């Protein structure tokens, strides 16, 4: 009864080990697939982001571009008063 | 003699003539005038005031572009979150491919 | 009689003077009908050409809009990603309180 | 001989489990330090993108506004050509 009962014990413990090391590889094959789709998750919003920084680059040259054709237009209208004015003061002479 | 008296009225009509064409001719010269000082003042108005819209919008134009800067501040501190958590997560990665 | 001289000499001297007056006065008329003629043509040409940068400035202020919105659609993929990311942490969190 | 061994074994295997069990709860509590400073970086990434979606929504609005201003500048000079163009033309007939 003494060593019956040891034996049935150790082939309850051996198979108690083997469904503990299948469950303890099942975990951490999970804990790789989860944290892996997290990555691209990560890395996609990270990749998304620095599109969206490469753009902002470009809306601040166009207004670069955008102010310096103001300018112009602003000399335009400088030249443009100067000559009216002149026209403006001629007939206030008149 | 006779024709000492079509001369005198010739003169006096055409005295008459000049005076009318004086008055006709001063007021529209003064119309004239008056037509050429209005146009004048109001493109001069309108000149000025376009001029100044346009310094108005370059202002703006200044002001987009500061709040652009800030926009890249704002999203470089995003990518450093974005980083570090790339960073932790491919941590967490290495330690479990060595298990 | 002899009065009558002075008259013919006046008359002559009127007629010249009229004469020299009638060329100064289309000489002086033609340098100021050019010199209004240059200046309109010029101030048309000036005010043209501004109105023309002004329509191109708008297209380019037309495009910035149009850019801003892909911008928006682009940082709005951008949140998705992130509400995922910020989804499956969630998740192993809650996992782990309850061990 | 025999009893001592087991004995032996029995206090050995208590000592393993209370060490194993120790170092399993480690284990879960550095699981939720380490996922703990991740969720933050997460969401604060998350605020600050919240925090830039809404200044384009104001560079947007602002964009509307300087356009209605150029507008109005362009009406402007539509009105000067235009007065411009008569007097030109008024030129041109003398």
């Amino acid at each position: 009864a003494l060593q019956e009962l040891r034996a049935q014990h150790e082939d309850q413990v051996e198979q108690y080990k083997k469904e503990l090391e299948k469950t303890y590889s099942a975990k951490l094959d999970n804990a790789r697939q989860s944290a892996e789709r997290n990555s691209n998750l990560v890395g996609a919003a990270h990749e998304e982001l620095q599109q969206s920084r490469i753009r902002i680059d470009s809306l601040s040259a166009q207004l670069s571009q955008l102010q310096k054709q103001l300018a112009a237009c602003e000399a335009k209208l400088r030249d443009l008063e100067d000559s009216l004015a002149r026209e403006r003061d001629t007939s206030r002479r008149l």
